[PDB]
């Protein structure tokens, strides 16, 4: 099938692990892209251009979306081709704090639908992995979603968000003081989208929810999510759509429509326009 | 040192209540409640207590003790000058319930109402954290240290929202968060346990911790793993730490300590050493 384009995503995403885990204990040079919360170091952009020509080299006909090759100006387009679609470093403040939280996330899509999904939780040596209708794993642990179907018996996860304009983080708060008082058991936040949703799959958060994020937070973890037994759709309550910049990942429809219900939509520009 | 005995027998019977801990979260569990619908318990809590409790009686019959779940069986929470071994079975029970992979085993060793000695035993991750007044801190041998930043723009804070779930409470748990986020921080983490949050600073991997609703046995034993670490500890007035008074800010230094100080709106609440 897509195995042997899978098996080489996954030793990729180790090795840029290994790249990763390397520079987490050295020396930071911080930049900033579109805010002064919005980080890069070297490493983000050395890893995803090693992943970048690596892929090139095997499979010269694909194509590829990566946060940082955006940010240098490329398109984030998804054609019917086959598409890889990559985070080198999902938590990059994370990464830079050295809290334990910092993922690579490689996503391969097909007809612009995900295939299969690779998420590396670099710093606690956690491998993720799902080819469609084959399952979710875990370093060799097969993944189910929990069972958690009420709403007030629920622990979530989500993330601030690196807008700090205050009309935006007033929506982002208002909307967490909605679900929280419903109430829900809790809500969490590791700093990661991707390692969020793999929690999803893993059955120990019963959902997530995020407005602002972006194809490559989400293509490499939503399958994941979906092979465990999970869901995705749209804060809106809308189908699951890789480029609008908004996303719930959860164990089942009943507690993502409920989470739908309350979450007040934030305009976003989507990934795949200008 | 002769707390070094009682340390080291501490360290022994944290990682074995870990050992409870981490079997228990692949089962099936029954889950009580205590205060509130959100606020749980489960009988591990309450074994691991019962076992730690009686160990350290056996061992040491007369020191005294403050607990969690024995504090909720009716036990007073109040710190005199008597050895007294500060108890949180599972700091994490809502994480425990869930099996999200952070619950940690808690006991801190106070002499004149002083923190002589912390454990925490992170179960999950199988991570002790350990510290001796003058010693330093430690994780699994490795010795810890703060991060170095003090500019709160660049820093990256930890907190949890809290058990309470009244709607006027709430509003002020986040309006805090608001300002802080605002200053801007590079972020706010939220792993769902106070005991981990603070070993988090300790290793430098997180800038700084604050919560108002903990209790002394949430922070008896992190508090000197941060402190020995090279960090500080300081009530959200930016006064002194304050065991029983339910508030805590825990931070690499303090600079970033008061500057979380002076954005918090105290939350006002009944304190450890109050009926
Ligand atoms: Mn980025
Ligand atoms: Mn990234
Ligand atoms: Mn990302
Ligand atoms: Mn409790
Ligand atoms: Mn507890
Ligand atoms: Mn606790």
């Amino acid at each position: 099938p897509w195995q042997e384009c899978m098996d080489y995503a996954v030793t990729l995403a180790r090795q840029a692990g290994e790249v990763v885990c390397e520079a987490i204990k050295n020396e930071m040079n911080v930049m900033l892209k579109s805010s002064p919360v919005d980080l890069v170091t070297a490493t983000d952009q050395k890893v995803e251009k090693m992943l970048i020509s690596s892929i090139k080299e095997k499979y010269p006909s694909h194509s590829f979306i990566g946060e940082e090759s955006v940010a240098a100006g490329e398109k984030s387009i998804l054609t019917d081709n086959p598409t890889w679609i990559i985070d080198p470093i999902d938590g990059t403040t994370n990464f830079v704090h050295r809290f334990p939280f910092v993922a690579v996330s490689i996503g391969f899509a097909v007809n612009k639908k995900i295939e299969f999904g690779v998420v590396y939780s670099c710093v606690e040596g956690k491998m993720y992995t799902a080819r469609k209708g084959k399952g979710a794993f875990c370093n060799g642990q097969k993944l189910q979603v929990s069972q958690q179907e009420d709403i007030t018996k629920s622990l979530l996860v989500t993330e601030l968000g690196s807008s700090r304009t205050p009309e935006t983080v007033r929506m982002v708060l208002s909307n967490m003081e909605k679900l929280f008082c419903i109430p829900v058991h809790g809500i969490r936040s590791v700093g990661t989208a991707a390692v969020n949703m793999c929690l999803v799959a893993t059955g120990g958060a019963d959902a997530y929810y995020e407005m602002g994020i972006h194809c490559w937070d989400v293509a490499g973890a939503g399958i994941i999510v979906t092979e465990a037994g999970g869901v995705l759709m749209d804060v809106t309550g809308g189908p699951f759509d890789l480029m609008s910049r908004r996303v719930i990942a959860a164990n089942n429809r009943i507690l993502a429509e409920r989470i739908a219900k309350e979450i007040q939509v934030i305009p976003l520009q989507r990934d795949d326009e200008d």
